[PDB]
């Protein structure tokens, strides 16, 4: 049982583990496009001797954080252990090796999407964004008088084929991802992938349509089996006008009973309607998970709330260092100290605070975050809070 | 069609409308206990001529708001129009008369629980609290190492019969309701009611049990039909230790597969577990709705966040007045002005901001709240935000 | 195995067979009220030796037929064979004995409600009325401009308790049953029974409410388990105005999603709505079954369509006689003949034609009704057709 | 927003609206075969400026009406408004333009199949045929002694592949459609379409089989997911013998639990069985909708019942003219008058009466049809009634 970087001979055996480990496996044709995002020495395999019984890799990503700051981010993916090799500490050995390489490479944070919620906490990953499915019964949906874009004359929104308006989607997404915490750069090869999934599959998904505004788009398709449900796969809106305009078009899908979308907890859609209760939360789950690789680099890189007045404290991350933390004028200075800790937390808890999805007060109440000063707790809450609500970009 | 205060002759006819309008009607035996909370001239009936074709009333309540401030609150309830008299503007006439009496009586706010989400917005009520159902698959549930009360020696929690420990529940609730925004005073007659529902009913609900801590309780019963589901009807915890201790006991119900509870979005329970994903949000909805009766009285009565620095603005409520609003040191001064408005909103939107459940930024994005100053929006957000998360007390 | 009229000693043993044979058995308390409708020698029991292993009886009923003519009718009911005695020709022996007594007593027709659709055809019973369940999604339901009772001012309909308005229901029903084919006289003891079922049962049915017009009523209750469904148990309307008025009230039940009713195929309700498709047929089945005991007496008693011109024919009922049938001026003369048959049918087929529910053309196409003259078929169709659509009164 | 006849440049944009508006869209390959049935100037498009935001067309059809009379019929289809352009009166403008062209072209009637039951009533369309789904549990099904084709010797019915017996299906259908009200001429291109859908699709429908008699056929396939259900897509029988013979073969499908078919309310199938209750009505809905374009032309073209004696009246269609109507010897004469109206109805109500599906008495009871003479109502009922029951041909 040896842990190595895979050669080109190892990949056929990795795809077999992938096929047997992930249901959604789209096969080696689209594996070619995701492979370009893996750097040299981005991948580890465990061989028994011989076959592949374990793999993990990371991809080079660009993650937007509060203050419209863009961090180089190691995206962990394709993590699998063979059903023949469970409870052998392969995951722990592979994660330990990639984290070593990620840190040495100079990535301040790593990120992943979790197949289960009970695995990644112990390797220092905290859930950092919340997926929030809204299902609108669009037969009852009436827009509030206050709602934008209810005036006479033409609609700004067009119904289009995705593949004929690639340039415009790219441009709108690029604007979106730079202004929103949780935003990821989407490279050309993932746009090739996205627009390939937009066409109908034999005995599979139905054809995707697009609603296009100057400052937003919505990709959607009718459900395979439930022909009265439209699923919005992706809605990117740069302005409140574009968001409302796009939803007026989606509520216009008069052959549908229900529109569902996976969005964020602060989606304004419910407030656009006369009955806020028509936008039912049907599903909630963790989205992006964050491991803070370099605590000082990460805390200094993001912006903080300007409303909270300047304050200093000593933060201890369990096995992650102890730091004098000074926050004022929406910037942080984070420097080594041996002074007594005022705040203690595990590294995963910091990940969960970092994009403003979770409040320090909430984590404190569960004793995940320890301090003996309630004032300092209120000040952390306010500082780490994100002006622009955190959203989830795309699964990787 | 005449609108009057009901005499004792009108009540038999009101109960018939209640029976035909509300399914959960427990009949006139428990109507005697809710009737004590209705003041003289708290009720209006519409007669056709003759029978009752419309009714509405309010009850005298005490609602806790941010800053542990307790407001006299008109609780609207028992609102019904006969199926024979729809679309006749009876609701609008009854609401207009009660609001007149509520205002003249000197209540700064009114509140209700909504049977539908599309009715009460137009009479100035805004959803102010969020109900959040968590369903825990307790077969997988393991408490995090950080979680309080995992040490050796005795449990602090006892399994008891509710009716034998009334005094202790009352005391714990009284402590809870005074420290939590959304808290309501529960008078003796509603404790009589609650402990009567605690016993098993023939072909109805099963027997309620209680878990009792010094600083918290949980009332729960097994589901009528699903015998592997335990429903927590009510969990009141004054300390984080009590909350964790009570949940360790509930996760100890080893004959159950699932524990469900209707709680608030900031419930720390998910963070007490090694797998946060085991506490699934199964249901979300509006809880308490708030109509601000006197804008200056209400805005001046509540506490604000100490973290935001002193700031002044001019708020206009549509048909509710225009005010110079000055917030600093967690207090507000709200005085008449004819100066140009900086913020505009309908009266319902103010209700939704008032207990900190909804962010001004969110409502602004839906154009329910208008300003041309993003800095002022950030400052409102921060100020109106509640240190202690808003919870829902009991339905009325 | 001996077939006899039961003595008062036999009844305890009949109730046990009833309990074991019919689920809906309400027990001997309400068996006292149905027993009054059984004449002396109206009942047969089969004893093994000793216990009751078979029973059947008939009740004295008054059935309205086309031409507002009221026939004395033997109502077959309480028909059961013990599970220990199947395939022993007990049903055939009991039916043969009661039919003998019914004929000798001078009843022109017998009737029953069938537990299965494959039993009673061979004893000469034909399905004569059609039950037709309409389920209205009342959230979408809007009344057509043409619909009666949409004007300003008071409603004619009142929401009442059934038991407080017995006299008025009785009177309206009595008017209804005399003008509608399928109508049955409802004696005092069955009104006692109906108004006893109107009150709520512990772990059973919910409380029944009534909508009362001068010329119609609707009894309804909310479903045990589905709390958004209202079931209309009984709607009697003497005028089109009363029918529309009552449905405007039922569509006013704003807490309900769906109203269901068991009605007849020609119910005008769908045409009262802007969308006829909102009144979905959810269920269809045979209602009342008819055995013509005396062919000439029955054919001469009912009225026929005045529109068809006078015509003569020879009808043969298989083992029921052969008759010269002359129909003109909406009356029939039916006299013995040995002349060649022009029409042949089994006795059950005549039952199915007799109230106008089924067309001779339809039964002819299935070769249940034989003739070599298509003109005669058209003339039978037209003659037997009922001006007033046939309805089902109550189950017995 | 301009309304025009589409050029060949407009069609790509029409197919995109079709794809986004109709789920069942089979794509432009089969759009080529339906396009041949659209005359020059049979189509209208609405452009925004530019893209297609609205379309509607009509096809040249031949509809059989009572008296085996065949009318030229404008078949409205492919009617869609873009979700971006709702509530802009595009449907009303397109329907107004096509109705103008249809009338000027000299079509006496137009017809459509409705996607919802609440749209087309206001443009003068009445539901004229009833779809009636029967589901037979064929494990219990035993044919009555009276049923044709139960004798010894060979079956007349053969199990065949559809595509190998096109000529014979065509011939039988052609005979069927000329003798049945609701019948449509099926042109060669729709037989090409029907026999292309008869073969199995990858991850789609299973292979269609045919039962072939000299005087009837039944096309059927096993359900995609429910492998114990056979769906009869189409059963055409010219004689009662052929209908019974085909059903004896379908009840012979011994691997199936259930046979379902969409048929008409007067289908004799239930009467072919010993238990009529085995043929359960599972579904009912409106089929073909009829707009009478020229009232006199339409009323004079159809045959009437010979049984009703000669009678005269004055019919007023709301905004459709007023006519002296004289019916006798199964023919109508319909001429202009200013004499006082005896009958009044909207144009949609006439459509609903025209093929005999709905009775004037039923529509009168809902006040859709006004007269102060009950005798005249009985005479209309009898006259408009169809000897041959009305069936639905194929959806367009
Ligand atoms: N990284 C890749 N992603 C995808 S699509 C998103 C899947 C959802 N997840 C399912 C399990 C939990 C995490 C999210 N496809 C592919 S294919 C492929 C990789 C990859 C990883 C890079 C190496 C080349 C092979
Ligand atoms: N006010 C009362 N409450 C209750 S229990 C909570 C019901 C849930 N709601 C269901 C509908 C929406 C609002 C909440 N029971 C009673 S009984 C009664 C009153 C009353 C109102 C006071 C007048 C005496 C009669
Ligand atoms: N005749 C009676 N009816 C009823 S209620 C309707 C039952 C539905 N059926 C269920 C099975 C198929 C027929 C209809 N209850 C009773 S109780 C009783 C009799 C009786 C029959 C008369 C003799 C006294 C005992
Ligand atoms: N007219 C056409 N029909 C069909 S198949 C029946 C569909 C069911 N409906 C679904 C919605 C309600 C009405 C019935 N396919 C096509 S494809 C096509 C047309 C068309 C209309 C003619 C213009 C060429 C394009
Ligand atoms: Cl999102
Ligand atoms: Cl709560
Ligand atoms: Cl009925
Ligand atoms: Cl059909
Ligand atoms: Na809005
Ligand atoms: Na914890
Ligand atoms: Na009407
Ligand atoms: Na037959």
């Amino acid at each position: 049982v040896t842990l190595c970087s895979p050669t080109e001979d190892d990949w056929p055996g990795m795809f077999l583990l992938a096929a047997a480990s992930f249901t959604d496996f789209i096969g080696p044709e689209s594996a070619t496009a995701w492979r370009t995002l893996v750097p040299t020495d981005g991948a580890v395999v465990v061989r028994d001797g011989s076959e592949v019984v374990g793999m993990a890799l990371y991809m080079d990503l660009r993650l937007t954080v509060p203050g419209e700051v863009v961090l180089p981010t190691a995206g962990l993916s394709f993590v699998a252990v063979a059903p023949t090799h469970r409870r052998r500490g392969l995951l722990r050995a592979m994660c330990a090796e990639l984290h070593r390489r990620i840190a040495d490479s100079g990535y301040p944070v790593a990120a992943l999407h979790a197949s289960e919620g009970g695995i990644y906490g112990r390797f220092g990953y905290g859930p950092a964004t919340t997926l929030h499915e809204l299902t609108v019964d669009r037969r009852f949906a009436r827009f509030h008088a206050d709602a934008p874009g209810g005036g006479l004359g033409g609609s700004s929104v067009r119904l289009v084929r995705p593949t004929e308006h690639r340039g415009e989607f790219e441009a709108i997404y690029e604007r979106w991802r730079q202004q929103v915490p949780g935003g990821l750069l989407r490279p050309q090869v993932l746009w090739d992938e996205l627009l390939a999934e937009a066409k109908a599959a034999p005995g599979g998904d139905r054809e995707s349509f697009a609603l296009l505004h100057p400052d937003g788009y919505a990709l959607y398709r009718v459900d395979r089996t439930d022909l009265k449900l439209a699923r919005v796969s992706e809605l990117r809106a740069v302005t409140a006008d574009a968001h409302c305009a796009l939803w007026r078009a989606l509520i216009g899908l008069d052959s549908m009973e229900r529109i569902s979308i996976i969005t964020h907890p602060q989606d304004p859609l419910p407030h656009l309607l006369t009955d806020t209760r028509l936008a039912r939360t049907t599903w909630r789950q963790d989205g992006l998970w964050l491991r803070i690789m370099n605590v000082p680099a990460a805390l200094e890189a993001r912006g903080y709330a300007h409303e909270v007045g300047e304050f200093s404290t000593v933060l201890e991350v369990s096995d992650g260092g102890r730091f004098a933390l000074k926050i004022g004028d929406g910037r942080a200075r984070c420097t080594p100290t041996d002074a007594a800790a005022e705040i203690e937390m595990d590294r995963d808890v910091l990940g969960s605070l970092y994009l403003g999805a979770h409040r320090a007060s909430t984590l404190a109440a569960a004793n995940r975050l320890r301090t003996k000063d309630s004032q300092l707790l209120r000040r952390l809450d306010a500082a780490f809070a994100s002006d622009v609500p955190v959203q989830t970009a795309f699964e990787f």
